[PDB]
């Protein structure tokens, strides 16, 4: 997260992050007991690696009582998602038992209506990604709050250029962004998981390269269906 706060600590229940060999390797949402939404391109590398989910964290290395590591029972990538494009990037991974709730860890609802966030709301990104351009990574979580927007602007041609489809939304990225080791990490609007970071551009912070994230309510029936 560039531009953005250390965050108060466990003040965001539902942040996850998502771990290959006990290193953070992106952010994500805990949207039910058992289950966590992120990115799949997050995945579209790990092979053999071993994914895990730390919830309850602030810290990423230090003691904190709430910390708790889950193995992953399942691993579902959007079927759809695919190495080379932004679209369908989403990624499902089922914990190897029912979240622990408390103060420190809850899912947070998420949109299941496919109607836009409004242009201009201000939206919560949170995650552990680097800060700055010389790639340096906090060890706290971090967040920032972001405009949405308006799609039709996003897709000019200096911004995305058509690259936006309705399945996905954008934020300002003009000093504040969202940046490598986020993605995967919730967009949050009024309390309500609207989205889910995407693929880093190879920019961060650009004010030219809006911040472009997966429309969760264009995929609920994608989601509800994995988790029913």
């Amino acid at each position: 997260i560039l531009g953005g706060r250390e965050a108060e600590a466990h003040a965001r229940p539902y942040m996850a992050s998502v771990q290959l060999n006990g290193a953070h390797l992106c952010g994500g949402v805990l949207v039910a007991e058992q289950w966590v939404l992120s990115a799949a391109h997050c995945l579209e590398d790990a092979a053999d690696g071993k994914v895990q989910v730390l919830l309850g964290a602030h810290s990423l290395s230090q003691p904190e009582p709430s910390k708790r590591l889950y193995d992953v029972l399942r691993a579902v990538p959007h079927p759809d998602s695919q190495p080379d494009t932004i679209d369908h990037d989403l990624l499902l991974l089922q914990l190897s038992e029912k979240a622990t709730l408390g103060p420190a860890v809850r899912p947070l609802p998420w949109q299941r209506v496919d109607r836009d966030v409004a242009p201009g709301t201000l939206c919560d990104v949170a995650g552990w990604g680097i800060v700055n351009h010389a790639g340096r990574r906090p060890d706290s979580l971090q967040h920032v709050l972001l405009p949405v927007l308006d799609r039709a602007t996003c897709n000019r041609r200096t911004h995305h250029d058509g690259a936006i489809t309705e399945r996905l939304m954008c934020a300002e990225s003009n000093r504040r962004d969202s940046c490598k080791g986020d993605s995967g990490g919730p967009l949050v609007c009024g309390g309500v998981l609207e989205g889910v970071v995407t693929s880093g551009s190879a920019v961060c912070g650009n004010r030219k390269k809006p911040g472009i994230y997966t429309r969760v309510a264009s995929y609920a029936a994608w989601i509800d269906s994995v988790l029913a």
